[PDB]
């Protein structure tokens, strides 16, 4: 079905404040989406089609097996581009002449993040914000009540398509976790029988199998249980990220963790290759489920990404359902501590000069070009909670001058990756490979304005629960259309209780939120955490068959799989905005529910651009 | 060890010794009205609750591969004749045998007395603040040991929640089967076998393709929302919506064709479906099921034909146990002309059981099929309005002609009544006998538990046992199981954050988790353990309350005592901590002492109330 | 007597001793920090947590009617001068020998006791404890509560009717209820018909005169004109509060009658003061502490708020003063208004030095001070920081920027220049102050931080609920906290998620106030209204009425003779010695079962480490 009641509002100042109000509101939230269009399009990353097309009214310009075989001679050629990373930002030369990419500006950064930051304490701006949050979330109450019979009965009428085979995507879920207790139990107690003479492990210089690794730990393969691994999340771990961050050493052990949870090891990441290649199988045999999974770069050593590349290639970790996204870790602080780096600018080296070399010489780095045809993005984790006593501006330290053991703020580490990742995708992007995004960890805990950094520079966040505590930034969150991959289970077992998620409202209100598992390892109890995922929220919040399949359309919208994939998941017309762009034999959503969404965006922002047009000024 | 919290002062209850006294009479009272009907029924009462009691008495090879009834047991030659709703046995096909006939004017003075104690305001305060006391000692408790009782989880070799037996307690066969599990068996069926006839339409002979073809549906355009088997947020209070989900693409036929037993190609698609579920719990190994087999009465060879059905397509697994529902659907049966009287229905329930126990050969598939029958269940819509209460005015089963359906009590007594007498003569031959299990408090009138209180082994759903503090706290005492489907009540009457179940269980009531309906609720393929995610994330619930419910399920089952022996130790059978090891159950003992301790505390407070004034009344008179 | 909960085991408090022992070490430590500052700032420390802690340190732990100069005492001739923010005293006008503070041991006890907030181990440790105490008194009340209302029944007379109360955290300028400054204003407008109120824009104007310019007459006004009540509009908006405060959105009728400095000296605010006292005598058990503004702006406020009081009589045996200090250093550099912080710390502190020694030179402020207990700081707390105190911050007369001072600066300061003026006062025998200012209502977490080293007492205290070893030193260290669910309810938390249930369970010394009964309140007895609601929804027990009146006595600045008279004689005894029911109406079981639950919890903490020690 297509035509549905549709809720209307007659009468002057439609949105229930006074037109003085709501020029100022608009003036400061299209000046926001100005600032995080200018980024968007600055590191060549995605930004709504629908806000841009409204906003171009008031613009002053226009807007917007793989590794079988590893020959580094069939590889594209050599560029001989010079690489010099210059105040925290890598800068590319012509052997010599600066290529004159368009490398960041820091104060013009500061000063727009100042704007946004002034904004998130506005009153009068935040009183008007929530109140049309409140209205959507009664315009989408409105449309249930009316048209969730016609939606049901044209998921009804459609045929061959339901919930189960529909594409689901994992957005934001953790290679090291990936593999529920069970699964990790089982392959830990395979593994002390198949291989026994191999050398495992290497304690003060002692070279350990894995069996005189168990006995020095005095454990048996049948004493071990899931009980003994502890690596499940309990209700102890509530507000004790710390606990959480224990629970990735099984039985407490940092030698378990570097034998199976280690790319790199004594063993060549042997068994954590295997444990992924397993749950890459059980994706392939589900057919329509497709992963994210978060692989670690910490940044230490300069060599990383080489090492990691060779693993998967080495092991062919690798599987037409699962993309992999790279995390940096938010640890300069312990590895300044321990004096195993120099500065904060040599963690960045250790990030991106390998991939610069890449590109430009691709036969510099034959494994890491081939694998990064199946790397998307970059992602920053760390306990979120902690505080911050630094502000990121023109007066901290450059990344080279960065020399106390203090974590540089979460903002510091978003730019940076953001401005290197900008230039590095201009310089893939004319080459032809393909382009990186921004995915942080984001409003999980910890300062509102860590959502101020990802407005700014993110493609989308993953979390983002701090949103309910701020209006504006919800609302452009909302009118931004920025992806939002939310685990539940995962913050019902650290940060907040499920019953308090504000999820819930976010779907309403039209935010595109999609559900993930973050980390199955610690979290999920069946086979398959994704469903398991999908039906813990499905009760609690009694989600109704079309807003499930509502959270699978989105999540495939802002998973990182190429257009390619995505044409025959969601139809060649996928890329359309509105209905034309959803096919229900291929999605199982009604049209009348992207119908309704996407006029209830346009009408939104029409109501903005339209009050900033309307003001007159008097001489 | 662990920590005890400990009263001290003089008065350890919070009430005068007057408020006390009253409620601990009718206790007493109440839970001996209980002792007595499980002793008539020879069903299960809880060891530590008779104990007490007693101070105050001064009373003390596939199973289905061969069916020769040559070698089965002979027959004894005894009559059967259903008296006043009640079967009695005879010396011959003679002397009535004598056995403990229950007496209706009894068992109506037994219920008047608990129906004025769940109304009593004094009494119903008095429990409502034990129970809350259960609760505020749990949590110290919990606050007090959790990490000693996390540790002798960590302790224990071998043993975790995924190698620990956990039995689905509550299951219907009907729904046992996901969603997404039903739709491929029907896409598979549809290619195999055109050869197949399945229904009749006005005398014409249809198969399973031209059925389909009726309503020009074809195998790729199904999906699970053309089935439409799912219960949504519209049946919410809509039990009758809930009804029209047990038919797929809302059709009756395909029902009979998938889901029943009896039909043209005599169940063997519903045979395949249950066994093709039954594998996975073999392969799951620790996973058992309790599935629900309905007979109807209306038919007097309904037993011989669900018994047929299972010898025949081999329905048996080791992992699954038979409870046999008998629906409360009379007055339907009754306006079609279907059953002469209410009396026809028992008769059809329990005369073949009788013949069968008396002489096996007469029939031999029955015989069989009752090895793995424990029992028997009442399911309807406990909503539905009751107009009748039963009385000693009410007709008797023989005299109930009107099309009017018999109220819950109605049911429930005459299926106890009949139970009773078939498990006697049952034990003399040594054969398995049953218990009375049926749904109970889920909805509809608090005085249903009431009844159950008396009669019931234990039961299913009991969600109003939290309107009830007197109910509430007698199940407690008396350690009655509660079979609770909490994902099942979600999307058809109460909401998971105001279910009872936290409640239930930290106060000690023996509670287990249940799917009830798989294929109208559950998203994922292992029903049970996605069960049991949702209650341990939404209510937070520790190792140690997950392995307790798992605990519970097993010892509500109907399993043998000797597979219960190997899943629980040899010695399950003893009360407290000695009757639990962590090597096979992964409890810690703190766990177990603390509520064995909690239990005889309680008990113990009331039976000193009732010895104290008995004491005082000598000088009285 | 009642019945007790006893706890038996190994672990009798739930962890492994590593697990106390570690924990219980910090906890000393932290509570160690407050004592040692409130005894320096002559501010009162719980007499049963310093017992305790002894054994671990050897170390010992009408009056306006006549204003005569000449009468008071004499001029000691002692200089006065600002070094680093904190006011010097001098032998004339070498240095006097009094404990200045140093600054680098505050910064380094504020490193130790940020890091305990943020140690997960120990979080988990205290916010176990915190359940354990809500558990307990959950058990208590389950098995005591009938004995406690028995006692309430048979004590003769004694009903909450004929108890104390005192509102503890209230501001004068919203004193008043919306009705009865409504009242007041018709009052006033058919009066003094010829006086000028205002002058705009070079106009002078009466009070008729200044109706006339709003197109408004006395009939017209109503309650709604004035707009001065918080409705669901306000919450989360603190500046949309701060609005309220102008009658019919004027600053000029906020000037007029909600003021003390203006054109008419302040008549018409003593006025409706006054009122409320009178209300407040004829109720006889309620009391008030109001809050009157000093801006620390102008050299010449204290002289003149003081003058204020004396013309006017501005005094009630019921109403205890305590000064507010807005943090607006803010507005009054961006304006011109003042260069530098210490000069806005010179205008608050220099008069009251110079009052001490020459009390003849300010004759009524040497009077009015007699009547005000302490300081209070007041601002949108809500507010984020983005600058950290400690060593590396500017000077007070160094910090020039327009940007405000966080909330740690403005305390210290206040509680260095406050604690040297206390020692001074205590040498003359004079009255000494106390520091008790607004801290949790909203912010950051680590402002709970601060007060907890440098308040008597604090107001509101929402953000112990989400820092469980600071709601837990706060309950080891009894700290008054004066709570207005009301008030929290407008503005920042729902009445259904107030902590101050959870607060009072556990232990904590909570007091009910209204906070800003004109912006709230709708009854004629706006504290009556506050106690009537919290009754109702959290359904407490008479018991817990009349434990929480008691609270708010013992936090009160009222005089020792004024709490004996109330309270009794004994009421500075520790436990249930000091509580008589008589005078109270709180059965000696509930105190009782607060001072056992409260030394058995100090034992543990202390008894864990002696063994270290031992
Ligand atoms: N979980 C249930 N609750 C209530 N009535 C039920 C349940 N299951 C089956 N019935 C009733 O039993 C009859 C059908 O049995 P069956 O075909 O096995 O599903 C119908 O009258 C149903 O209303
Ligand atoms: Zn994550
Ligand atoms: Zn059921
Ligand atoms: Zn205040």
């Amino acid at each position: 079905e297509r035509e549905f009641q549709r809720v209307t509002i007659s009468g002057e100042e439609k949105c229930g404040v006074p037109f003085t109000d709501l020029l100022d509101a608009a003036k400061s939230v299209v000046r926001a989406l100005f600032i995080r269009e200018k980024y968007m399009a600055l590191s060549l990353q995605s930004f709504c089609p629908t806000t841009r097309r409204y906003l171009q009214q008031l613009a002053e310009k226009p807007l917007e097996h793989p590794y079988e075989h590893c020959e580094p001679s069939t590889m594209p050629g050599d560029l001989g581009l010079g690489l010099r990373m210059v105040r925290g930002v890598v800068h590319v030369y012509t052997r010599c002449s600066e290529v004159e990419l368009p490398y960041p500006d820091l104060q013009e950064f500061v000063a727009d993040v100042n704007v946004l930051m002034a904004l998130i304490i506005n009153g009068p701006i935040k009183s008007f914000c929530y109140r049309r949050l409140q209205y959507l979330s009664s315009k989408f109450q409105m449309h249930v009540l009316l048209n969730e019979m016609k939606e049901l009965a044209a998921q009804k009428k459609v045929p061959h398509r339901d919930f189960y085979n529909i594409r689901k995507v994992d957005t934001h879920i953790h290679a090291s976790s990936c593999m529920n207790q069970k699964h990790l139990l089982r392959f830990i107690k395979r593994a002390m029988k198949r291989h026994l003479e191999e050398i495992v492990h290497v304690e003060q210089g002692r070279e350990q199998t894995l069996r005189e690794v168990f006995e020095s730990m005095n454990l048996t393969a049948y004493d071990l249980s899931v009980d003994t691994l502890d690596v499940h999340a309990d209700r102890n771990t509530f507000h004790r990220f710390d606990k959480f961050n224990a629970k990735y050493n099984p039985i407490g052990e940092s030698v378990l963790r570097e034998i199976f949870i280690k790319t790199d090891n004594r063993v060549s990441g042997k068994y954590f290759a295997h444990i992924i290649k397993e749950v890459m199988s059980d994706l392939e045999e589900s057919k329509y489920q497709n992963a994210e999974l978060r692989l670690s770069i910490y940044g230490r050593s300069r060599d990383e990404w080489d090492k990691l590349a060779r693993w998967a290639v080495m092991h062919r970790v690798h599987s037409p359902n699962v993309r992999w996204l790279v995390q940096v870790p938010r640890l300069f602080d312990v590895y300044r501590t321990k004096g195993q780096l120099a500065n904060f600018q040599e963690m960045l080296e250790n990030i991106f000069l390998p991939l610069f070399e890449a590109t430009v010489h691709p036969a510099s780095h034959p494994e890491l070009h081939l694998f990064l045809e199946h790397v998307d993005g970059f992602d920053s984790v760390d306990d979120e909670s902690k505080p911050e006593n630094h502000v990121f501006n023109l007066e901290s330290p450059l990344p080279e001058a960065w020399v106390e053991e203090d974590n540089p703020p979460y903002a510091y580490y978003l730019y940076y990756t953001f401005a290197n990742m900008a230039m590095l995708n201009h310089l893939r992007r004319q080459r032809g490979f393909h382009t990186f995004v921004l995915r942080p960890h984001c409003g999980e805990a910890g300062p509102i304005h860590h959502l101020v950094s990802a407005f700014m520079l993110a493609e989308n966040i993953s979390h983002g629960l701090l949103l309910r505590k701020a209006p504006v930034l919800q609302y452009l969150y909302y009118l931004a259309q920025i992806g939002i991959a939310m685990s539940p289970l995962s913050n019902n077992s650290l940060f907040l209780s499920y019953h308090r998620n504000p999820l819930p409202e976010y779907l309403s209100r039209g935010l595109m939120v999609s559900l993930s598992t973050d980390d199955p390892l610690q979290f999920h109890f069946t086979k398959e955490p994704l469903m398991e995922e999908y039906s813990i929220a499905t009760q609690v919040w009694k989600l109704s068959s079309c807003d499930m399949c509502e959270l699978a359309r989105n999540s495939v919208l802002m998973s990182g799989f190429s257009h390619k994939v995505k044409s025959h998941w969601l139809g060649p017309n996928y890329t359309k905005e509105g209905p034309e762009g959803n096919d229900i034999r291929r999605t199982n959503v009604p049209d009348i529910r992207v119908g309704y969404r996407y006029e209830t965006l346009c009408q939104e922002l029409a109501l903005i651009t339209q009050a900033v047009q309307s003001e007159m000024l008097e001489t």
